[PDB]
C-alpha cells in the first residue's frame, strides 16, 4: 500500500507519456530536463511529451565501464519547466526489496500500476542477443515503466518474457 501511494505520487510529479517513432513509452524526469527512457525507445531529435513535440538536446545510451549495455538512454530536454529534482530517490547501488510497484503511463497502459513484489538484483543477461549489466528482475507475466518501492526509484523496465520482467536499475551515479 504504501509502495503505491509512494508510486502514484511520483508518477503525477515525475512522469510523461512519451511518443517516439519506435512507439509510446513513460518517460521519468529526473532533474533539470534531464530525463530517462529505456534504451529501445531510440529517441531522435524531437519526441511528444504528453501529445506536444520537444526537441532533445542530447542523449546518452549508458554503459558500464567494460563497455557493456545498461540498457538505458538518457535523454536532455529543450523546454523551460524543470522537472522536481529527484536525484535522492535513487541508490547508489543496485536495490533489492520485497515489496515493489511497477507503473506505467502511456495510452495502451493509461496510469496503470502493477505489484511485483520482491525484487532481486539479477546482474548479467542476455537481453536482445546483447549482454547486458545491472539487470533487477521481479515475476511479470506478459514500456519504460518505473519501478518504485516505498520511498525508492528502482530502476526502468526494459524487459522480460511470460514470468520474469527485467529492470535497468537506475543509479544516483548515472546522474553525477
Amino acid at each position: 500500500g504504501p509502495a503505491f501511494e509512494f508510486a502514484v505520487a511520483m508518477m503525477k510529479r515525475n512522469s510523461s507519456t512519451v511518443k517516439t517513432e519506435y512507439g509510446e513509452f513513460t518517460m521519468l524526469g529526473i532533474y533539470d530536463r534531464w530525463a530517462v527512457l529505456p534504451r529501445h525507445a531510440k529517441p531522435g531529435p524531437t519526441i511528444l511529451m504528453n501529445d506536444q513535440e520537444v526537441g532533445v538536446l542530447d542523449a546518452k545510451e549508458l554503459v558500464d565501464k567494460d563497455g557493456t549495455n545498461l540498457e538505458l538512454t538518457l535523454l536532455k530536454l529543450n523546454r523551460n519547466e524543470k522537472f522536481r529534482d529527484i536525484r535522492g530517490f535513487l541508490a547508489k547501488e543496485e536495490v533489492e526489496v520485497n515489496e515493489a510497484v511497477l507503473a506505467i503511463n502511456t495510452s495502451k497502459f493509461p496510469n496503470m500500476y502493477i505489484p511485483v513484489g520482491q525484487v532481486t538484483e539479477y546482474g548479467f543477461l542476455n537481453l536482445g542477443g546483447t549482454p547486458t549489466k545491472r539487470m533487477l528482475m521481479y515475476n511479470f507475466p506478459t514500456c519504460g515503466g518505473v519501478l518504485m518501492s516505498t520511498g525508492k526509484v528502482l530502476g526502468i523496465h526494459v524487459g522480460g518474457n511470460g514470468h520474469q520482467g527485467f529492470s535497468a536499475a537506475l543509479l544516483k551515479h548515472y546522474f553525477n
